[PDB]
């Protein structure tokens, strides 16, 4: 009965089965099935959607429909009861680095993105959703409730759009509706490159045939490369100083610029892409520009792999690590590599380990200048402090020797993210992340906490008392019950992240099956994943082996000390080493001598 499928508006397919590299699109990969993994197509479906008319209309949508007989409660009043709080102090993760959030938000933007729908152009139904706050159609604004500071100082709602759905950009009406993922499936440093050709292309410095990326000509970072400017007017990053008027970066993805650290992470890997073909250039003289550039494109996808789960993963996932995820055992073509609609509200868990400030430091890691730390909400869209205020290092810095903010039941999300965050076209710094999350996950007709609790064969809690045992947090509970009247109602967002973490991780029992799951699938779903016998050679592999973040440092900044696990928490400069000591990556097995 289940049909074949749709994808009247997804583009067609030739593969050219040779090839020793990846398509940019993500096609191709798998053999038996090419679109697999590939950008552009419907995140998939672990579990039939839920939507209010079971089709299309998120819960929440008509005031009158409930759902398991309780109205859902507004994202916004979950949002200000639940995930807010004051004080800042002592709540920084005694033993992550600010580089753990930074790499988690990282490899969530290499693996999905569903951009909001678009129709807002040459016309105001952008402008009337945000000035009038009238639900409809793709508008699906986020009311204010009662007792809400904000309903005094900015209006009845934060404008809040449908994201994009598969086949009609209009609404079909037979089956579900299948919210699009627009990036590459693996994780294959598509927000270097892009995950279009088309964006792929002007990335690219084909000026010369070297293999490079292009690189900003308007500004260098004492000698070192920033990344070109996005010359697409309007930008949000011009925007919040149109003193400065600099504009936002363009990478792979677009969202590079969305925060300072993020844009500093970018600038990093772009760096490493020309170094890396620099070097294979002066190894094998002879090879051409798109060798170069598929050559290093190839290394750095590795590093990627390399750092997220070697490095990242287990501590993230801790003890649930070996259970979702065992050691490598090779590619299997049965696998399905695609991203869920369920793992992009997952990996928000990432949300909550975001702090309140950010700081640059100096080459004694001591506050730069003057006003050295800053209040996050000024660094959203803000590539004018690092290009006019100190280059990318003293922000580089900051992420190894300043602390991620640690996960607490009564303190989720921190304001600067909860009530000042600025989304481009809006003109304030108003928003609410945490509600925009909420939001979003009816959006996409999430099915609730207790399916997912079922789906990962954990218990159900039915009422109060079994919610107080499950989140171990008889206030959070009591909360949750009065918010949305039953467990089964709750969002998966909150409902996951309310979980106390397990053993050596980060993410409670829940969300480790959801995220380990993805994961296990990433990786052996992945005809290219570089563990895979004959992707890279078996030498390769012993010098990718020695990947490190602190090496990457190194390699792309003038910071000469690094601390060896860069992603736990670290002290200068007790835990700090000058770079000679840190194993560097040996191109030496790239070298092929042919004659
Ligand atoms: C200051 C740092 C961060 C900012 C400002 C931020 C901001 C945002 C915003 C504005 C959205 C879009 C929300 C929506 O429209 O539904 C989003 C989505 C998302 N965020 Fe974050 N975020 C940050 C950190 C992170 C971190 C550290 C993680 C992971 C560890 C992460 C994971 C995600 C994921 C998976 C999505 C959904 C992406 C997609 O599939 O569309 N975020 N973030
Ligand atoms: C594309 O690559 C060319 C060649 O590397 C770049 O041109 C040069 O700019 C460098 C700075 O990296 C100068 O030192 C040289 O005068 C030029 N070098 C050569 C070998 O000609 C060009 O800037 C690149 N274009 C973009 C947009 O990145
Ligand atoms: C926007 O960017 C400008 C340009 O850098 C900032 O102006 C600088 O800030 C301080 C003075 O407060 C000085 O260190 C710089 O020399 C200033 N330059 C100039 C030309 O004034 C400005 O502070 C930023 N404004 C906002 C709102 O972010
Ligand atoms: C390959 O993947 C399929 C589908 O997920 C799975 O059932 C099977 O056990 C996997 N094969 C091996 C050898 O693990
Ligand atoms: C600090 O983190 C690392 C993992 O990054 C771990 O090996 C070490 O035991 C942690 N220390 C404590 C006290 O949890
Ligand atoms: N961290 C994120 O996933 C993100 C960052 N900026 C915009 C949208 N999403
Ligand atoms: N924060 C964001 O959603 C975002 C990031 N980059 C470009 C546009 N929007
Ligand atoms: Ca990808
Ligand atoms: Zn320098």
């Amino acid at each position: 009965s289940w049909e074949v499928g749709c994808g009247a508006p997804v583009p067609l397919v030739k593969c050219d089965e040779n090839s020793p590299y990846r398509t940019i699109t993500g096609d191709c990969n798998n053999r038996r099935s090419p679109a697999l993994g590939a950008a552009n197509r419907a995140l998939a479906r672990w579990l039939p959607a839920e939507y209010e008319d079971g089709l299309a209309l998120p819960f929440g949508w008509t005031q009158r429909k409930t759902r398991n007989g309780f109205r859902v409660p507004l994202a916004r009043e979950v949002s200000n009861k639940i995930v807010g709080y004051l004080d800042e102090e002592g709540v920084l993760d005694q033993n992550r680095s600010l580089l753990f959030m930074q790499w988690g938000q990282i490899v969530d933007h290499d693996l999905d993105f569903a951009p909001e729908t678009e129709l807002g152009s040459n016309e105001h139904s952008k402008t009337q959703c945000e000035e009038y706050c009238i639900q409809g159609d793709n508008c699906f604004p986020i009311m204010f409730p009662k007792n809400d500071p904000k309903l005094k100082t900015q209006g009845k709602c934060m404008p809040f759009f449908r994201a994009g759905f598969v086949c009609p950009t209009p609404p079909y009406q037979s089956l579900a509706r299948e919210q699009i993922n627009a990036v590459t499936s693996f994780l294959d440093a598509s927000l270097v490159y892009g995950s279009e050709p088309s964006l792929a292309s002007r990335l690219r410095n084909l000026s010369s045939p070297l293999g490079l990326m292009a690189v900003n000509q308007e500004a260098w970072d004492h000698g070192l490369a920033y990344l070109p400017f996005n010359n697409k007017k309007p930008s949000p990053c011009e925007f919040i100083n149109t003193t400065a008027r600099v504009p936002c970066f363009l990478a792979g993805d677009f969202r590079a610029s969305e925060q300072i650290l993020l844009a500093t992470a970018h600038t990093l890997l772009l760096r490493e892409h020309n170094r890396l073909a620099r070097e294979l250039k002066k190894l094998n003289p002879h090879w051409n520009g798109e060798k170069l550039y598929q050559e290093a494109r190839k290394i750095l996808g590795a590093f990627i792999q390399i750092i997220t789960f070697r490095d990242y993963l287990p501590i993230v996932l801790g003890s649930e690590m070996q259970k979702w995820i065992p050691p490598y055992q090779g590619y299997n073509n049965s696998v399905d590599p695609r991203i869920s609609n369920v793992f992009t509200f997952a990996f928000r868990f990432g949300h909550m380990e975001v702090p309140s400030t950010v700081s640059r430091l100096d080459e004694n890691y001591q506050p730069w200048g003057p006003e050295a730390e800053l209040p996050l909400h000024t660094l959203f869209f803000n590539t004018w402090r690092i290009i006019k205020d100190g280059g990318i290092d003293p922000l580089v810095r900051g992420l190894l020797a300043k602390k991620s903010k640690l996960m607490n039941q009564d303190k989720m999300v921190t304001s600067e993210l909860r009530n000042k965050l600025f989304q481009p076209t809006h003109k304030i710094h108003g928003f609410d992340l945490a509600a925009i999350n909420l939001q979003r996950c009816r959006d996409h007709g999430m099915p609730g906490y207790n399916s997912w609790r079922g789906f990962c064969g954990l218990s159900q809690p039915k009422t109060l008392k079994g919610l107080q045992t499950v989140l171990k947090n008889k206030i959070l509970a009591k909360k949750l019950m009065d918010l949305y009247k039953t467990p089964d109602n709750i969002d998966i967002w909150i409902g996951g992240n309310a979980e106390p973490m397990v053993e050596r991780g980060r993410v409670g029992p829940l969300l480790a099956c959801l995220l380990g799951r993805q994961f296990q699938q990433i990786r052996d779903g992945d005809r290219f994943w570089w563990e895979n016998p004959g992707v890279f050679t078996e030498k390769q592999r012993d010098s990718l082996q020695k990947v490190s973040f602190s090496r990457l440092i190194c390699d792309n900044t003038h910071i000469t000390k690094v601390p060896l696990h860069a992603f736990q928490a670290n002290n200068y400069p007790h835990d700090f080493v000058d770079c000679s000591t840190v194993d560097k990556l040996d191109l030496s097995p790239w070298a092929s001598r042919e004659n």
